[PDB]
């Protein structure tokens, strides 16, 4: 059938190439796109080709690119290859863009995801010249139906001088109805409105993004797919991690520190997460509820098994198999999923009110339980902080999960001092590795260290950590959080120098 | 007249020493007390004495002490002197207690102030045996009127097995009515209640703390003053910082990024604050509003002048001459002030909704604008994170202010890498020192560094900082946040070893050329 149901807006249809010409060197461009879902695809490719051409002619041609979160090859990839992004925010997972960032070729700032809309309204990224947004359809009354994520799209539409819409036939038409877009003041000028959400399942808005049709300068009909998560399954390391956490939850319920149905669940991006969700799929906790940033394979499975009743998120992140599963049964799943603006899904006010349990991955933690989520050796960007801070600090319980080692045992995920900190001690109560679980609630830093070292550290590294800690306790400037500054970062330098943190 | 207006409770009145006997070795004790205001005084003194006696006889006697925030000499001081505290949370400014913490004699964890109540209810500190709370009065129906702070007192009252009240006749009776205590679910079991505050001057509750009178085991009549620590008159460094900040505010207003009345202001604990507040009282900005953790001298002044229309906080933080002024006019100041539970004053939902401007001190920041508020050389506690995280992360604008050097120039407040992090780059947008102001909005880390180094760092240190940065850019494992791990913490180690961050010219340093 026809995706552009507003007749007058059909007159605005044009080629991706023509549309890209609307984007000028220096422009700030806000796009849809979150966890590889729902980003614009055709216009960016054409922009990319035109950028390389201009460069070869000695013509400066770059943009600032603000998204919901991560995109995909068509967007971050192509623009990165063309060397056409001078600034990027707030979250990337594309390899080429990552290389531009780590080479100092593209400036990057990974804002808390729930804050981006507000900072954009404040003007932190500059004036938005363009909003480039992917849509499933356009309603008769000119509503824009989003695709597989909401992200920041409503805000970008509000802000931008000109609007380009990509309407993508690839996206399932039955997405229409799944989203909840609130017309309230969440990220606008203070004083903001109270967001009246008191239950994860509660809808407070409507199914479409709103925009003034006068701002729409081009509509481009497209047909191309989102990225998929890898299908692969959780290994023995992940399963052990899931096992410790599930036992922990069990003991909390017995002590009456959690209800039998737990609390609204936030599961982060990563593979350790899927182990946990798979664990919960066949777990003893019924009538679960998700209040997260993303719907991954694991959550989809739990909605399937009925072990989870409903899930709130801003986006999808699904394997091709999971994607197929949902696109066949969209009517079933649609009644169990709510996609929200990311400034609502990641609202600290709402997260705390609902009492979410936050479960996130990490690069590394130090012995005191400070967490690095982002910067390897302190300087090389992986993905970004994303929403891990939004959730960790606001949660009822903040949990970080990781293999105790990386790179085949050549790196310890528990270190004397983190090379970069994303989450301070105060924002992390529980740590889990395949070695065990450390419950840090109510503990001082020295007490946190004893737990983390004995429970979580790999046997190969535990004695080295105990050696560091003992000598710090003896020789540190202060004894509240004992360190030896001459060796605090020495394991990282050793990896840099030798390829392993294990001494020779 | 009587401060205890409920007849039935009068029979529970007893001497401080006797009340203190209710507190046993190993007890978890929650007390009133926030920034030198409203903490209990006589019972802790008596308790300290008995602890010392037990110790002298080889008998153990220590408590876990959980407060609103910092207390004063009568409580933190006396107990630390007696070595009577095995665990302390969440915030302390007493020098003796600080020494116990830094020697490893008292275990310490500085929780975000707005989260303490919820973590207590969750059971993180264990079961509360005693709540010890200072009061102005007890009402006819048994309500407890708090004194110069609210803090966590309501939560401690709810949780504790037994309750002790100190009724302090030094505290002005006209404090009654200044407090706003909510029966709503702010820090209890989820799902919590919506906290419906949509203006800084809005009251949502009532004037008294509520407690089952059956739990009140003792009441002590007292008469002793709060720790009205001395007014630190702003020096030229502080004034310069304030000048740059006020110029910034003026600019934001001129560019229509702030209303002429600014937005609700949070001013952190510290000495740079007085400069800022003094600057604001002379400034061009009218109809100001405070939504803060504390009310300090500078705020009282603007309330008196009408420059500030209302001030919301959990506590007072006044100089003796400031307690003096307000005492003579509590009648007047009571209509300009609202004292709230700290889980409400420091609620991230509310702070964001109101759009607070956060202004906080710091120990140090690295060139990328990560902030240390707590741990000198990374291991020695100063005060604690307090509510700086509550406010920094939730604010409309997050501003950190500090002298560019410390220890008479022997330490640079801008460093290659912070020795400890309290506020990540994402939580800090504006930096101000006496050297200038760095506006970091929309910048990548490398861009942040160029601004911080050029605007904020002291001239004595900027060449060294630029040298680090330049060489990191060339050599760092990654170029997103360039570091040289061999040197990152070397200025701190130089200070530990030699008492200065400055290099000795007797040896090479790449910036010396
Ligand atoms: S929406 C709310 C939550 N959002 C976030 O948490 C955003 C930030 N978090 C993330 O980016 C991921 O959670 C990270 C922290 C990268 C971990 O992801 P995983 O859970 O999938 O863990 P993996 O073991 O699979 O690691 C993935 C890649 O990261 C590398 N890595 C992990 N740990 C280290 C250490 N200590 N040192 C170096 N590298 C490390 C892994 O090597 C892996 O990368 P590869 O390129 O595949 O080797
Ligand atoms: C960080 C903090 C101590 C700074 O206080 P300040 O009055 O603004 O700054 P000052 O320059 O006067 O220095 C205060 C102390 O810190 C020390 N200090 C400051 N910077 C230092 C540095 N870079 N290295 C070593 N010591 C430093 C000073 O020497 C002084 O210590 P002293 O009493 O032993 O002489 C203070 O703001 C604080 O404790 N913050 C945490 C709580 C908070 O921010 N709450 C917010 C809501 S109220
Ligand atoms: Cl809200
Ligand atoms: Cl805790
Ligand atoms: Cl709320
Ligand atoms: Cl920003």
């Amino acid at each position: 059938t026809e995706r552009i149901r507003n007749v007058a807006l059909r007159s605005k249809v044009c080629p991706a190439e023509t549309a890209s010409e609307l984007i000028k060197h220096g422009d700030v461009v806000g796009t849809s796109g979150f966890t590889g879902a729902g980003y614009p695809k055709e216009v960016p490719k054409a922009l990319a080709q035109r950028m390389e051409a201009a460069h070869d002619r000695g013509e400066k041609y770059q943009i600032s690119l603000i998204t919901g979160a991560s995109t995909g090859p068509q967007l971050d990839g192509e623009l990165a290859k063309a060397n056409g992004v001078y600034f990027r925010s707030p979250f990337n997972t594309d390899a080429t863009m990552r290389n531009r960032i780590n080479a100092g070729e593209t400036e990057y700032f990974d804002n808390h995801l729930g804050q981006v809309a507000g900072r954009a309204v404040q003007g932190n990224y500059g004036k938005f010249n363009i909003a480039l947004v992917e849509a499933t359809a356009i309603t008769e009354d000119g509503g824009i139906v989003p695709t597989s994520s909401v992200g920041n799209s409503q805000t970008f539409l509000n802000l931008a001088e000109k609007v380009i819409i990509e309407v993508n036939e690839w996206q399932n038409p039955m997405l229409e109805g799944i989203h909840d877009i609130w017309d309230g003041n969440v990220s606008g000028v203070p004083t903001r409105d109270i967001v009246p959400i008191v239950r994860a399942d509660q809808r407070v808005g409507g199914p479409v993004l709103r925009v003034n049709p006068d701002k729409i300068a081009a509509i481009v009909r497209t047909n191309d797919r989102d990225r998929n998560a890898p299908f692969a399954a959780p290994d023995e390391t992940a399963k052990a991690i899931a096992g410790y956490l599930l036992d922990f939850f069990g003991h909390e319920v017995k002590q009456n520190r959690l209800p039998p149905s737990l609390l609204p669940l936030q599961s982060g991006v990563g593979n350790v997460a899927n182990a946990v969700l798979e664990g919960l799929k066949e777990g003893p906790f019924e009538n679960l509820v998700g209040y997260s940033e993303v719907i991954q394979d694991g959550m989809l499975a739990m909605l399937d098994s009925g072990r989870m009743r409903i899930a709130s998120a801003s986006s999808f992140s699904l394997s091709p198999e999971a994607a197929e599963e949902i696109n066949n049964r969209m009517d079933f799943f649609r009644s169990k999923i709510i996609l929200r603006q990311q400034d609502v899904s990641n609202s600290p006010g709402i997260i705390r009110r609902l009492g979410c349990i936050a479960m996130n991955g990490m690069i590394e933690a130090d012995i005191y339980g400070n967490v690095n989520s982002t910067r390897v050796m302190g300087s090389k960007m992986m993905n970004g902080i994303g929403g891990s801070g939004d959730f960790a600090r606001s949660s009822y319980l903040s949990i970080f999960l990781s293999p105790s080692t990386a790179k085949g045992g050549k790196i310890s995920a528990i270190v004397p001092m983190a090379a970069h900190v994303d989450h301070i001690m105060q924002d992390a109560q529980i740590f889990v590795t395949e070695q065990g679980l450390a419950d840090l609630r109510g503990l001082s830093p020295v007490q946190r260290a004893r737990e983390i070292i004995s429970k979580c550290a790999h046997p190969d590294y535990r004695p080295m950590l105990q050696d560091y800690f003992d000598r710090a306790l003896k020789n540190s400037f202060g004894k509240h959080t004992p360190h030896l500054l001459t060796e605090a970062l020495s394991w990282h330098q050793r990896f840099i120098d030798t390829g392993t943190m294990l001494p020779s």
